[PDB]
């Protein structure tokens, strides 16, 4: 239930110890947590703040087609992965704009700089969208989720389609204790723009219901987890659709669960709001495979959230 | 707390799902579970039944040094990895139809025979310390994670994976312990294990002591105190013929966990052997026997 998510935020506010982090933002953090969502009780898109489903859909579909270039996202007005690509670009020999070192913090502190970053970021998005040589070089994030799900590269010149294999094993071997997809590929991790935050997931089938457990090594509680929960709930629904199953539970297991220190007022504001009913997922009945779904084939209905709560992403 | 392990056994008895596999083996299972052991409260070797710690520690030591040859285990009277070696040998060319002992002696008293017949393949030692890459080099995940703990303790990337989808469909025993993660705060090291598949009566008690000991060994190597071992399960199943054993165990009063003692006069755990790891004040209820 949404309550389980809100209790996590509250526990971190109360007892999450301060921890320096890679991003230089600083976090309050706990280690080891588990939340369960019964998918039969509604689609888990949070109601205590508006969570944009279109972004969640486009990101999942991008994962599912095995794509690790941000061009596909930009064409669907999804900018959630922009900063890491832009970061690679501004560190490259080809960038010749104003200095962008530490842009992630500097935009919050210095408005003249915020305006330069907005200008450079606009030119970057334009070039990815319109210049295919530029897209190919600078849209690339390395072998992140899409690549490992669809195209885990083997030692003898091939690739494993892990996710398609797990879907097929659910159909013919539902009681398998190995229905696993891992994005943690030790060889590719160093050249990934980020190692996988949502790291490994496992399926389970009982009395015609499909459940999914995600192990998430690193969880951005305010900004990222709402996306992650909906993303894996959507995936479980797509797979249940293809395999002719009903949906069971999504179980979300966390390693370093953290609230960024500049998300604290936002989380507090969120905790002051009454929970509403989760919406309902609607999927196009005519699509057979998970890999056949496009944007128009997936919607959420009866979604009536409290207003958007804005917060800065830690780069 | 031991109470957390007992609560899992009780919940499985009360509401686990029954399944019968292709050969008649019944289980009661649930999916997605998490237990926490605060290692400052004592070392989680179960008190409601005797769990033999010798075998746990020679096994764990064997993984830690990345050894995949069973000679190290036999020297220490650990026989749990013997079948997928003796089975191999009797199907080889040089065999002629107790014979197990002749095999065990040769592994021990003949070097070449050990390399030829004592070598297991792709198991924990190899995955943790010697993960093969495309160009034929190797990543030592565990040694890397240790250095990261010393130099970058705030890291959210302290991960060791045992899961390669290239290798899994091919292996006799794909790893039950799929990955684990360390965490450091306030001078204390914690560890979370993700376990895809858990034999609740027979395996989980061994698994808990094994990862608790690992956390202690890494803490020792890194100059840290111990925090918690967090045990996350995927498919947690109680075999149908372990039900009476689980019920007997649940009838027994919990006692205080013992205290783990490591040789202080020895700096690196890569030089640890059996005598460097001790358990004090272990006072458990009797062994509960069960079909494997
Ligand atoms: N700091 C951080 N970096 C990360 C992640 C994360 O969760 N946190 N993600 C780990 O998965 C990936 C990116 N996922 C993201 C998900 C949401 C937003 C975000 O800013 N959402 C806002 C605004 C949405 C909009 O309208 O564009 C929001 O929800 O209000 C950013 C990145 C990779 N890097």
């Amino acid at each position: 239930m949404e309550e389980a998510y809100l209790a996590l935020g509250k526990k971190i506010l109360e007892e999450g110890h301060f921890k320096e982090d890679r991003t230089g933002t600083g976090t309050y953090s706990l280690f080891g947590y588990q939340m369960r969502f019964d998918l039969a009780k509604g689609f888990p898109l949070l109601t205590t703040k508006r969570v944009p489903f279109g972004l969640i859909k486009s990101e999942l579909l991008w994962f599912l087609k095995g794509d690790t270039n941000i061009r596909y996202l930009l064409e669907r007005n999804n900018h959630i992965w922009d900063e890491w690509a832009f970061e690679r670009y501004v560190k490259s020999a080809d960038y010749q704009g104003p200095d962008m070192t530490d842009f992630g913090h500097r935009v919050l502190q210095d408005p003249a700089f915020a305006e330069q970053y907005k200008e450079e970021h606009q030119k970057f998005c334009d070039a990815i969208l319109n210049d295919a040589e530029f897209a190919e070089k600078y849209g690339e994030l390395g072998n992140i989720y899409g690549a490992q799900w669809r195209h885990w590269e083997t030692k003898d010149g091939s690739f494993i389609d892990q996710l398609a294999n797990v879907i097929e094993m659910i159909k013919t071997n539902p009681d398998s204790r190995r229905l696993i997809v891992s994005a943690w590929n030790p060889e590719d991790v160093p050249s990934m723009a980020l190692p996988p935050c949502h790291t490994m997931f496992q399926f389970y089938v009982n009395e015609g219901k499909l459940s999914c457990q995600l192990y998430q090594r690193s969880a951005d509680v305010f900004l990222g987890v709402p996306f992650n929960i909906a993303s894996y709930a959507l995936l479980t629904h797509l797979i249940a659709h293809e395999t002719g199953l009903e949906v069971g539970e999504f179980v979300h297991t966390l390693g370093d669960a953290h609230l960024y220190q500049n998300h604290v007022e936002q989380m507090q504001e969120q905790l002051s709001r009454e929970v509403r009913s989760f919406p309902t997922l609607v999927l196009n009945p005519d699509k057979a495979s998970v890999f056949d779904f496009d944007m128009e084939d997936i919607k959420v209905e009866g979604y009536d959230p409290h207003p958007t709560i804005k917060a800065p992403i830690a780069v």
